[PDB]
This record gives C-alpha cells, structure tokens and sequence, in this order.
C-alpha cells in the first residue's frame, strides 16, 4: 500500500520457487485451501461435538510474516503448506506483496461499513541485533513494528506484555494467546497477528421474538439457550443430502456469515470431511433469494489451541525443528539457531439480535517452551473471497 506500489520496492532474502490483482485472488484462493485443510486437521484433534472457532486468515498472516526470515526447506514447506506455491510465480518474496494488497483491500475500506481491523507486530529480545532489512520489510508489508521485549530476564512480563497488546487490539476479546510457560529466557522473537470484526446484521433479529429453548447435550442434561427468530428473504439453498446453507449478510453486504447445517440426525463430520474451497464455492453458487424463517441461537464461543501439532501433520516440519529450522533472516547478530517453539491461536465469536462480533490472534514464538449438536459457521469477505473466520457451533448454552 502506502499508495499503490508498482511492486517496484525492494524485498530480498532467500527466494524459493516450485489489473494483475488476479495475483491477489489467487492468494485468497490459496488462503482458503489452507483454511479448509487446517480445519479438517484441527477437527480431527477435537471432539465432533466440541465447539470450534478460529481465523484461518490470521494464521496465514502470521506465518507469512514468519516466512520472511525463512530459507531453504523451511521456506519450501512454508510456501507449500500455506499453499503459496499455487500462485503467479517464482517469488517467495512477491507473495508478501499480494498479501499486503489483500490485507490492504480487506482492512482499508474507502467505504466505512462494518468493522474489520487487523494489526501485526513483532516482539524481539532487547539484547539481540535483528536484521534491519527484515525488520523494515515486516513494517512495510505486514505493518509489524518490532517491539523490544526482555525475554532473557523477564519472559513473564514479556508474555504478559504480548497478551496485553493483543487484548488491546481485540477490544478485550482476545486474552491469553500465549500459554503460561510458552516464552522463556531462550525466546528470540514472537511474530503476532490480530484480527477484530464487528458487524450489524443487514437485517436484525427482534429481542422480543427471541425465546429461551432447551438444549440437549451429547451426554446427560440440557442447558437453556436463547433461540432467536426472524423471517425474511435470504440467500439460501438446501444442498445435497438435505444439507441447508444460509447466508446472513452484515450491513454493507461486503461481509456475510454463512451457516451450514446437516440434515436432522445426519453427521456433520461427513460434511467436514468433504469440506473444501471447491465445495464451498459450490454451495455458495447454488444459493438463491427466498423468503424463510430463520432460527439461530444467541451465543458466543471462544476457541484456543496450538497450531504445531496440526501444521506438523500438514508438512510444516522443519520450522519447528531446532535442528532443521532455518530462519537466518531475522537476527543479524546475537543469538542464532532459531526455530518455532510453538504457535498459538485464539478466537472469539458472539452473535445476537444486533449483529455479530468475532476476534482472533495468532502468535508464532521463536525458540521458547513447546507445549452437543453442532453446525458450521463462516465469516467471509465476499468481494475478496477470503474466509476471515470459521468454526462449528456445538453449544449455544455456554
């Protein structure tokens, strides 16, 4: 951004290779393929009846930041895993450009509708000499200023410093991205991303009409749930196997939630197993204006988890290997031999008669300490083809 760069600015350090915004659309595409693939995996590691919420977008946005200082294999798996190897061509360095155009259109609205604001940031060790170019590129592309932190003698407050910053950037919604013993005296850097959304229903529900129901859990007893109610014309479509798909657009119609609910008594897993950018575009394409009666619970969910286990299973292995990890572009002089000790994510969703609110954050930490009847949800940026948030609502009660 800054204005409209002819992608003429500089952008060195280790390059891998396997109206041109078509490059950006390709980015979003690859961003989505990662989203679905990750959810699948994440799902595998969670209980089918368990809740789920995240922001695939942020995860790809913190890892793109990390990729900046990557080299060789570590760079390969990063580009491939996050699907960056499906874009225009030879330039592990150019992707950051598109992702800086993408986030640009996303968060920079010459239109003002709903709230969608991101904010990245680095937190390096006060003793180290970080690469100037790396530090400068990050601030330009991802707009991430390198905030000095005392990990060598104050990892605790250092953690507390990061979590706090994030909270600030998540309207208090996100808190505890970095677990208690994550960061330590050996921690070099900690790349972070935050995303915050708040949108008013283009067609709001009526609190009056809302009514408390009785929710039966996978085991034992219920839990009361405030079920909402409204009626109107919405883009909908009962897809194959009786699967329903509905789209609730927020004011501006630029961003809309997308619920997906399998036929009564049918398994959602079968739906999550065959979930894919392709399939998703399919349902979304088959949608059609109609009159209906929408019933959806008034609730909020908060997810949290380490991305290490899953990302390892997808291919991002070298990055977490103290031995094989290659992030030579970060510290110019000081502590070397860096590797991602672990990565964390945390998302929050809230839904009510007035609209929806959701927030998330991802924290990649360098060299530290390692370690109910559902329905699907989606928060997409239509014009941009990006899945901002996603998840599965399994307990409205909460």
């Amino acid at each position: 951004c800054t204005a409209k760069p002819r992608d003429i600015p500089m952008n060195p350090m280790c390059i891998y290779r396997s109206a041109t915004n078509r490059r950006v659309w390709e980015l979003s595409k690859a961003n989505s393929r990662f989203a679905t693939t990750f959810y699948q995996h994440l799902a595998d590691s969670k209980n089918d009846n368990d809740n789920i919420f995240l922001s695939p977008l942020s995860i790809s946005t913190a890892f793109a930041m990390t990729k900046l200082g990557a080299c060789n294999d570590t760079l390969q798996q990063l580009m491939e895993v996050f699907k960056f190897d499906t874009i225009s061509e030879k330039t592990s360095d150019q992707i950051h450009f598109f992702f800086a155009k993408l986030n640009c259109r996303l968060y920079r609205k010459a239109n003002k509708s709903s709230k969608l604001v991101s904010a990245n940031r680095l937190f390096g060790d006060k003793s180290l000499t970080f690469n100037e170019t790396y530090q400068d590129i990050s601030e330009l592309v991802y707009g991430a200023k390198l905030q000095p932190l005392d990990f060598k003698e104050n990892a605790e407050q250092s953690r507390a410093a990061i979590n706090k910053w994030v909270s600030n950037k998540t309207e208090g919604r996100i808190t505890d991205v970095i677990p208690s013993e994550a960061i330590n005296e050996l921690t070099v850097l900690v790349l972070v991303n935050t995303i915050y959304f708040k949108g008013l229903w283009k067609s709001k529900f009526s609190p009056e009409n809302t009514r408390k129901e009785l929710f039966y859990k996978a085991d034992g007893e219920s839990c009361s749930a405030s079920m909402m109610y409204q009626e109107g014309k919405f883009r909908y479509r009962r897809v194959a196997e009786g699967t329903q798909v509905l789209e609730l657009p927020f004011k501006g119609d630029d961003i809309t939630m997308v619920l997906i609910l399998p036929k009564p008594e049918k398994s959602l897993a079968k739906v999550e197993k065959e979930l894919t950018p392709e399939v998703l575009q399919e349902w979304l394409d088959e949608l059609e204006e109609m009159m209906l009666v929408v019933h959806m619970p008034r609730f909020r969910i908060e997810d949290g988890f380490s991305l290490k286990e899953q990302l390892q299973d997808m291919g991002l292995v070298d990055l977490f290997s103290p031995e094989k990890s290659k992030l030579p572009g970060i510290v110019a002089e000081g502590r070397d031999d860096l590797y991602v000790s672990d990565a964390f994510h945390k998302a929050f969703l809230e839904v009510n008669e007035e609209g929806s609110e959701a927030a998330a954050s991802t924290a990649v930490v360098i060299a530290g300490r390692s370690l109910n009847r559902p329905f699907l949800v989606f928060i997409r940026e239509v014009p941009l083809n990006t899945i901002i948030f996603m998840g599965r609502v399994a307990n409205p009660c909460v």
